[PDB]
DNA sequence: TTGGGGTTGTA
DNA sequence: ATACAACCCCA
């Protein structure tokens, strides 16, 4: 693309409105996930995903 | 159920 | 401005 917007994702067409949303989005462009369930070991990209997941246990 | 879009808050 | 968050909602 020829979008020079500083909030455009370098890896896909996504363009953020907020700097912190771009930061969050960039975490989908990696295999390393920062959060884990201490019961079953599953790995999640967002902290809120572990909270939602806890209903499993 | 999960991944990632939204809008949003605090320090 | 950045470092952590939050809940909602669709797919
Ligand atoms: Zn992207
Ligand atoms: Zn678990």
């Amino acid at each position: 693309s020829l979008i020079m917007n500083k909030l455009k994702c370098p890896h896909c067409s996504y363009v953020a409105k907020y700097r912190r949303t771009l930061k969050r989005h960039l975490l989908i462009h990696t295999g390393v996930r920062s959060f884990s369930c201490d019961i079953c070991g599953k790995l999640f990209t967002r902290r809120e995903h572990v909270k939602r997941h806890s209903l499993v246990h």
